[PDB]
């Protein structure tokens, strides 16, 4: 269906701003924050029919999620939270909401020029992570 054509590919992290503070707000502990904050992951996005797969590969952790838009799934996050996740496409932005322990955080993925921009928001704390094509 050409769903998510502009997101598909292999992307590498180039910059990460306010990410330690975002992780602190989420509740991530000191040692995980330091090591995860140092990671320079490769994000690999693929689509096969209705199923979207997002992989993240780095020295910190290798993760993989597969999902259908709008259809909740149970995720173990890279920081070891057990969350209920829903990913939707809203006006061309991939919107990932994670719910756990009466808390919520939203991770948005946007295509801007030749970049993929990731915005993570927890209450009033935002972090921006910019990816380029690998
Ligand atoms: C540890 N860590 C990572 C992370 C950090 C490094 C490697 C893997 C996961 C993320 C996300 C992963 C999705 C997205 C991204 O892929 O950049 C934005 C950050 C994240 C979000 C909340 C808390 C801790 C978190």
């Amino acid at each position: 269906s050409h769903m998510c054509d502009a997101f598909v590919g292999t992307w590498k992290l180039v910059s990460s701003e306010n990410f330690d503070d975002y992780m602190k707000e989420v509740g991530v502990g000191f040692a995980t924050r330091k090591v995860a904050g140092m990671a320079k992951p490769n994000m690999i996005i693929s689509v096969n029919g209705d199923v979207i797969t997002i992989k993240s590969e780095s020295t910190f952790k290798n993760t993989e999620i597969s999902f259908i838009l709008g259809q909740e799934f149970d995720e173990v996050t890279a920081d070891d939270r057990k969350v209920k996740s829903t990913i939707t496409l809203d006006g061309g932005v991939l919107v990932h909401v994670q719910k756990w322990d009466g808390k919520s955080t939203t991770i948005k993925r946007k295509r801007e020029d030749d970049k993929l921009v990731v915005e993570c928001v927890m209450k009033g704390v935002t972090s921006t992570r910019v990816y380029e094509r690998a």
